[PDB]
């Protein structure tokens, strides 16, 4: 039950197969999957599940196809509405490891064009659709058709050059993915593929994109305050 990296079990977490689901809002769930790193233990990765009327929107895969299938299973059981689309927040295993499971389920997948271009080099499957972004980082609306409350924002390079973020419009929830670390984080996680020059501005950009989101959901920590953004940014300031 207990990851080395990620939030531990708390009451109101629902354990379903190998995954954990935490209701954040009437219409928003966090999905948590665990990659058993040999010798390091389980690494939690969080995405989101959003009910938008008669359809469900997914943010990020699990680490694996098998885990992402369990997410669909959980959605089927708990919401029992079709998954309209998945948005995946950059081309790394924690965010796009389960693309095949979404595709096999006939779920329309969207990623940053650059994530799609990077997917093959990262041993991953591209999303079937490419999000492009304006100079101010907002998704080009035509590339994000019928996204409902998923408000996609490319904050700039940080965790990766392709990392994107998702505000859940009509909620106080914004999703920073692996760009954002919790307010008590000692580390910015894996900086291997990171843009250390732009990280801070990108963390802040995310904050300013979703100025009214009080609940910040991220890949490897329990949903947190805006302090997650500000702390991530302050840590990122040291990188320059
Ligand atoms: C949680 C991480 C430290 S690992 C993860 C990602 N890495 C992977 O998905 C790798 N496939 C992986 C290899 C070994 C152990 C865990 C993940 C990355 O490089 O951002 N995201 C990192 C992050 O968000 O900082
Ligand atoms: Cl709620
Ligand atoms: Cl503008
Ligand atoms: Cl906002
Ligand atoms: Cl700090
Ligand atoms: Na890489
Ligand atoms: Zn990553
Ligand atoms: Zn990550």
């Amino acid at each position: 039950i207990r990851p080395t990296i990620g939030q531990q079990m708390e009451t109101g977490d629902q354990r379903f197969g190998d995954l954990v689901f935490r209701q954040l809002a009437p219409n928003v769930w966090q999905h948590t999957s665990y990659l058993d790193m040999p010798g390091f233990g389980a690494v939690a990765s969080n995405g989101l599940i959003v009910r938008d009327g008669g359809r469900v929107l997914v943010v990020d895969t699990a680490w694996t196809d098998d885990q992402t299938a369990q997410i669909l299973n959980w959605i089927k059981q708990e919401i029992n509405l079709p998954v309209a689309l998945a948005v995946v927040t950059h081309a790394h295993q924690d965010k796009m490891g389960g693309m095949d499971a979404l595709h096999a389920a006939g779920i329309a997948t969207y990623a940053n064009a650059l994530s799609n271009q990077l997917a093959p080099q990262e041993g991953l499957v591209a999303a079937q659709h490419s999000l492009t972004f304006a100079a101010n980082g907002w998704v080009e609306p035509a590339t994000a058709p019928n996204f409902g409350p998923l408000k996609v924002f490319y904050p700039g390079p940080g965790h990766t050059s392709d990392n994107i973020t998702v505000g859940i419009d009509g909620t106080d929830i914004a999703f920073g993915g692996c760009l954002i670390k919790d307010s008590k984080a000692k580390s910015l996680g894996n900086l291997d593929d990171a843009d250390t020059e732009h990280y801070a501005a990108s963390a802040r950009a995310f904050g300013a994109a979703f100025p009214k989101a009080s609940m910040i959901v991220m890949s490897h920590s329990a949903p947190d305050s805006r302090a997650a953004i500000t702390h991530t940014a302050r840590m990122a300031d040291k990188l320059r």
